[PDB]
Order: C-alpha cells, then structure tokens, then sequence
C-alpha cells in the first residue's frame, strides 16, 4: 500500500562487484520472518535473513542497504509499504516471488 513509483537509473557508473543472488536461503528466511498472512516485515527479515547467511551484503551487489537491494530487485521479491495498526510510521512487508505453471501446447 505506497505509490508506484519507477526509475530508468542511468548506467554511466563504472561496473563494481558483481555477486549470484543464492534465493532460497534468502527466501528460506523471508518466509520463516512472515506474519500469517504470509508478509515479512524488512526489520525481522535482514534480522532473520543475517542468522541464515551472514555472507550476504548489500556493498557485494553495490547497494547502500539490503532495503534498497529488494525494492530494487522486485523480480525476486514481492514488496509493499502496509500501515501498521496503531503506529504513525508504515512498515516495508516482502515476500516470494514465484512463476506460474506454463507450458508448450
């Protein structure tokens, strides 16, 4: 629940670390840090996410932090902004990305 934004983000930085995205430890805690619904709050999850791989950096990928990295990285994550009930502040809930069964004829 936030404001669809988007960014063409010019590529006229030189080329830095470039790291494979392991996503089902990623994913293995994403799901583990979810409420019921099946939606894991940013806080919980690079708490989570850091108990299951401590390897894992955002500067590996060249992003400030691991917040931006998954709003970034929609394909791989689902994320929306949801209001938490009672609290001023809204809160960063992700999730998993997954395909549909799809087939030939």
């Amino acid at each position: 629940m936030d404001q669809k934004s988007s960014s063409p983000q010019p590529a006229a930085q030189a080329p830095e670390t470039k790291q494979a995205f392991p996503r089902k430890f990623v994913l293995a805690a994403l799901e583990q840090s979810s409420d019921d619904a099946g939606w894991a709050n940013l806080g919980n999850f690079g708490n989570y996410l850091n108990k299951l791989q401590p390897d894992f950096d955002s500067r590996l990928y060249g992003y400030k932090k691991l917040s931006d990295l998954v709003k970034a990285r929609t394909d791989l994550f689902v994320t929306e902004e949801r209001q938490v009930p009672g609290s001023t502040q809204k809160a960063l809930y992700l999730r998993a990305k997954l395909e549909h069964h799809h087939h030939h004829h």
